[PDB]
């Protein structure tokens, strides 16, 4: 039950387990999670997509020998998304993106 940038970022620097409020694209999506309708406050009264998996060869995030990158939703409520992201990897890196995956500044 977390959506901020620290906060998650802290929850999973120290408890590693996606805070208790996320779920990857393809769950939300198969759960009935569409654009035309931007459905989740209703199946979901409070819950924030992430959680998926990426490996980052773009090299768009932190690499190194075998990096595994990770985002999740930031800043949601009710209804649909908007600009803020956060971006965690393996080592548990954490980045924010507040213009709709742009710009990826540092946290932690």
């Amino acid at each position: 039950v977390i959506n901020t940038f620290d906060g998650v970022a802290d929850y999973l620097q120290t408890y590693h387990k996606l805070p208790d409020n996320y779920i990857t694209k393809s769950e939300a999506q198969a759960l009935g999670w569409v654009a035309s309708k931007g459905n989740l406050a209703d199946v979901a009264p409070g819950k924030s997509i992430g959680g998926d998996i990426f490996s980052n060869r773009e090299g768009k995030l932190p690499g190194k020998s075998g990096r595994t990158w990770r985002e999740a939703d930031i800043n949601y409520t009710s209804g649909f998304r908007n600009s803020d992201r956060i971006l965690y990897s393996s080592d548990w890196l954490i980045y924010k993106t507040t213009d709709a995956y742009q710009t990826f500044t540092k946290i932690r």
